[PDB]
DNA sequence: AAACATTCGTTCACGTGAGTTCCAGTACAAGTCTGGTC
């Protein structure tokens, strides 16, 4: 789950961990906050959301499930 | 005028429906143990 306001990120996990870590916590550093930080549209600023986090294989533009790996 | 049959209000036993307490079956939620990898 992602709370946004304005430039700032926070991710949780299931039971309440912190990962921001992993994801940034603002758009100059993370895995996915750089890349997905111009997404949003210009009236919305502060937001929560809740979904999965998967990986994804781009050359062949697939979803590779995390059985146990990778 | 006397004897026998019938009828009536009473009595007991037995059966059936509704209320109350107790326990078993069911459901759901949380806790505990386990598995696998990166």
């Amino acid at each position: 789950q992602m709370h946004k306001d304005g430039d700032v990120y926070k991710y949780f996990s299931r039971n309440g961990y912190n990962y921001t870590d992993q994801f940034g916590a603002s758009p100059t550093e993370g895995s996915l906050t750089p890349f997905i930080h111009n997404a949003f549209k210009a009236d919305i600023q502060i937001c929560i959301l809740d979904g999965e986090m998967m990986a994804y294989n781009p050359n062949t533009q697939t979803f590779m499930q995390k059985g146990t790996k990778f």
